[PDB]
């Protein structure tokens, strides 16, 4: 999981991983060995100039030992680069392939946004923060592990001055110690000072409708004097504070650099100094890394574990597990908040063959109550049967692609283009058969207005009417020729030439098959064969439109209040 | 205005400012002294190695030295705390005072969040940033300025050592650079590449209900593809311009470290060389803070120009500029979009002293129009009359203070105690006027229950019952005995008998004055003197109970949804 998964899927990179730990030993190694090089060079210079005949070779020795180090870091960073792009692109792939398989629970359980952002950003920052700190910490470990040893090998002085460098790293970062205290500290006392103006900005109306504005000037007054007093006591410890760091931090550095030498004097070379001054620059920039690539081990550590437990999950419901469709006593409720209950014991059959629909003004679920057909939920009680069949032995794929056909009230349109977005249903899509559908459904009509035509990308691409929008929807829908047949407000915001021709196409394709419409303007409905009325939850009535005016029920109040 | 304020509102701390100008000269002038001094103690502890009478005296100067410098830092940076921060706390009372005085045309073109934000943490932050700059850029500038004339003193070796400086400088910030760079181009190339993963997460309802997910599987798989070859290129492209900076960056190191020591040698001090190696760290220190404090001022200076562009404005309508109530062909669109119209030529009067309703499903802005007598917005036509004079003649101060009461369907409740805050219209308010108008608004009764009582607080105080939080109200209305009294939805989202209640208060509160009262539910309005129903901007009707019912108009449709 949080590493078993990672090893498993980092296994087949291990020698380019090892080549790359090599190179990063070579790197280095000589990058140790340059700093003591330098050290010498500037000691026998300076010695030159107290009294270059024997620089030329240092210079050129030092000169091909740093073109081998740029060598051996263009290589490192190469591979690693190699490497983590690779890691990078097949977790993202993997990630997608696993997450696409998940329910609709999931989905509208959490956001898509941060569900986008966690797939790309997050895994590119923790496939960043991971060759980073593979690179740095293994080189800066190996850093001081070398310097160290030659240091000691050039005595225990050393070793001394090795220990006692932490203790001023430590006593240098005190100031940013007391920066982020500062900080924080002034961000609590405004947090907690403040508040009287934002309450009086908040309800601004009834502050200007009472008529007052001076109560709450010398409130405020008051509030900011007393976060004034507070602020110069907290400037006032904070001064304080620094200036004893300051004090003593120093004060460690000249009794460290007096001590130390006096107490190794007790019979080095007169170069060793010089050689020695170098390196702590070194050892003071590891130390720094060390700092810092903590925070980005605890920083990628966390983004992994999380995509890694976001990674790999067990849908629910199994994905790859001709005649009327029927409910019976199907009850159901959202998984979310099941305190809000939804259907009261539904009862409801589709004649193989006729036109059904269903109305009400908020219904209590009308939308919902029409899905639940496609397994996009399982049902909490009840049956229902399709072909003499139950759904749940059926295979879901089955039913999804080759029985039942959905239009929502939007649209969706992709960057693929049109000839291929209309062969979305099988991608087996022969020619003749796309064009044929495109006539069918009042397509081929507009599109050849068109420039480009079926060669047209979308969001950036050309963008189409809303009534285009509809066209290109029902050819997709069309493709299987759906033996059922769902349209959730076909009739959606537009003007009304566009929405007879859309109604009329939709009449001339739903032909020989049970359709399912759902509609909000009783003036679309007329025309259906039967109507079922919906309120509270349990149906409320269903019978024939000419049945339904007679009975004077809720459809009479409903088409009172439509006219 | 952004400089000619802040000098006028910066004129009082001259003199304080310039002592803590004197100080930070002086502690820059110790700071410059120690690194020469630690120097030669350094070298004349070497040159005694290689061959410790002379090192006591120097240590002891520069302790004294070094004590004088954690005075003078004291000093400073304590002077400069407590300027900064009285400015901070001038500049958030000025903002408050003149921000508090604007019309509402900006507190609703404007949020409250955002406003409150600027006012709080933006003006803490100039502060920061500007302390913070007054202290590091004349601290480090009068730093690298002595050290360079100390060392010029000390030849031209040393000025084309610190001329050569900058270039290292930027040569090492190359690899910050090249960094910036990198994370860039990788986030550019990302945001380019991906949005196929996106669009299908985005409408996932359709994607599952067409049944594939093998081509949205490569269509990823390609898009990933050519993201990682973008990748491979990008990231080889960055290795060679990151292994080019180092080789040229240390290369340069090299040459400069062997030529000028070279050239300079053609008779300076032995120790020379020793007391120079060490100011190279200070001045490099202080051109990083340069670097960094460039960024804090272009950040502080658009924060304060912000600041002041927002803190001096003109109100639109002056603040300080017993009978019947009436309008005249009074219409008006709200400022921001004004295609939304609202007032189709409004005319209506207020009896003195009767009740008036108003009633409808949406209005057309039934809220609004019940607005705009308390001058919260001036009318675009028409005119309104008030006793026999217009209200514009009339101080807005006097018609709110002395007039017109007004209550919302949301109380407002603030941090100070229930005594004061019923004493909120006049704060001269005696002692028995609270206790009396608490007892006449039903609010004295269930106030004994409390354990505080008068003394209670409020959000961060003790939570009251929304109809206790509606008794408060009444009670602060009736405290100036308004002679126009405004209720809007007095009968909010509560239980019945609670509801009856406060009815009765208003009831026996409202008597003897004119009450304009907004409702929706249609049985609170029945016992009310004349009823007006509004549709469509324009007024639909106006007239008494008893002969609306025989009207038949839009008020018997309404009554008729509502039954
Ligand atoms: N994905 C969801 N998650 C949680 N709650 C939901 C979800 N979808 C719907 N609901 C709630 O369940 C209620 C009934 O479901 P729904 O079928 O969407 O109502 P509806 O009246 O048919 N929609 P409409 O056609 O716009 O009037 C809704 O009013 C929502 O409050
Ligand atoms: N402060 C505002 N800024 C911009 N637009 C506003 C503002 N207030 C209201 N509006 C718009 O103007 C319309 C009419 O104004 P308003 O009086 O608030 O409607 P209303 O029907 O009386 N409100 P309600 O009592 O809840 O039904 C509203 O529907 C808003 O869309
Ligand atoms: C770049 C950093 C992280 C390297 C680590 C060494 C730092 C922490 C140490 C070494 C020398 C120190 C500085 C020496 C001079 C004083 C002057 C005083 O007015 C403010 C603090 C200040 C400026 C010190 C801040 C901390 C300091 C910069
Ligand atoms: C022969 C033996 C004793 C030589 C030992 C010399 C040691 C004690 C002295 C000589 C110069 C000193 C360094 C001067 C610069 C500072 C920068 C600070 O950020 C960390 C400590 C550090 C890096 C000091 C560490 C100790 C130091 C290295
Ligand atoms: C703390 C900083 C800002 C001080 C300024 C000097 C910096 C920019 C210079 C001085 C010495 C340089 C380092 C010398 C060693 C190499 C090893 C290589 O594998 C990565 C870059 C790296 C690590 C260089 C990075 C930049 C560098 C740190
Ligand atoms: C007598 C005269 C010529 C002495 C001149 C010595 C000069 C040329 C040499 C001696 C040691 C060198 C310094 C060694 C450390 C680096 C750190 C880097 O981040 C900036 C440049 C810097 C600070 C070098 C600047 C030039 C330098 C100061
Ligand atoms: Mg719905
Ligand atoms: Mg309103």
């Amino acid at each position: 999981f949080n590493w078993k998964l990672f090893w498993q899927f980092l296994h087949p990179h291990l020698l380019v991983l090892g080549v790359a730990v090599v190179l990063a030993l070579g790197a280095a190694l000589v990058n140790v060995q340059i700093p003591l090089l330098l050290g010498q060079l500037v000691e026998v210079v300076a010695k030159y100039t107290r009294d270059m005949t024997e620089s030329q070779n240092l210079s050129t020795h030092l000169l091909i030992l740093y073109g081998v180090q740029g060598l051996l870091t263009f290589g490192y960073l190469v591979l690693l680069s190699h490497v983590g792009e690779r890691m990078a692109v097949d977790m993202r792939r993997a990630l997608f392939s696993s997450l696409l398989r998940q329910d609709i629970t999931f989905f509208d359980a959490n956001k898509t946004g941060q569900l986008v952002s966690r797939l790309t950003t997050d895994v590119q920052e923790f496939k960043s923060s991971f060759k980073l700190v593979i690179s740095q910490g293994l080189r800066s470990c190996t850093q001081v592990a070398g310097c160290l040893v030659s240091l000691s090998m050039l005595t225990r002085l050393t070793l001394l001055l090795m220990v006692a460098t932490p203790a001023l790293m430590g006593v240098g970062t005190l100031m940013g110690s007391g920066l982020r205290k500062l900080s924080r500290q002034c961000q609590e006392q405004i947090a907690r000072a403040m508040g009287v103006a934002d309450e009086a900005l908040g309800n601004v109306r009834t502050v200007r409708a009472f008529a007052m504005e001076q109560r709450e000037e010398e409130r405020y007054g008051a509030e900011l004097e007393a976060c004034r007093c507070r602020a110069e006591e907290l400037g006032r410890g904070i001064a304080l504070f620094q200036g004893l760091s300051n004090i003593a931090f120093n004060c460690m550095v000249l009794g460290t650099l007096f001590i130390g030498g006096s107490l190794v004097a007790g019979q080095l070379t007169g170069g060793d100094l010089m050689s020695f001054l170098v390196a702590s620059q070194t050892v003071q920039r590891s130390m720094a890394n060390l700092s810092v690539l903590f925070g980005q081990v605890v920083r990628g550590l966390s983004a992994g574990a999380r995509v890694f437990e976001y990674m790999a999950l067990n849908p629910c419901i199994p994905l790859s597990g001709r005649g009327s469709v029927t409910f019976q006593n199907v009850c159901f409720s959202y998984p979310c908040r099941p305190g809000f209950e939804v259907l009261k014991d539904f009862t409801l059959t589709l004649p193989p063959g006729k036109i059904v629909a269903l109305v009400g003004q908020s219904g209590g679920g009308k939308t919902t109550v029409a899905s639940l057909l496609e397994r996009f939920y399982d049902p909490t009680a009840g049956v229902v049967m399709l072909d003499g069949r139950d759904l749940r032995t059926l295979d879901p794929s089955w039913l999804r692609g080759q029985v039942v056909g959905f239009i929502s009230q939007e649209p969706v349109l992709f960057g693929t283009t049109i000839m291929e977005n209309i062969r979305f249903g099988k991608l087996e899509a022969s020619d003749e058969e796309v064009y044929t559908a495109a006539r069918e459904a009042n397509a081929h009509e507009f599109i050849t207005s068109f420039p480009e035509g079926y060669n047209t990308v979308g969001e950036r691409g050309t963008t189409l009417s809303g009534g285009q929008k509809q066209r290109l929807a029902i050819a997709r829908a069309l493709i299987k020729q759906p033996t059922v047949l769902i349209l959730d407000e076909a009739t959606s915001a537009l003007d009304a030439e566009s929405e007879r021709v859309v109604q009329e196409a939709l009449d001339r394709a739903s032909a020989g098959r049970t359709v399912l419409v759902i509609a909000h303007r009783l003036s679309t409905v007329r025309g259906a064969h039967c109507i079922v009325v919906m309120a509270d939850g349990r149906v409320w009535e269903a019978g024939t439109h000419e049945e339904l005016l007679k009975k004077g029920g809720l459809y009479a109040e409903l088409i009172r209040r439509q006219a």
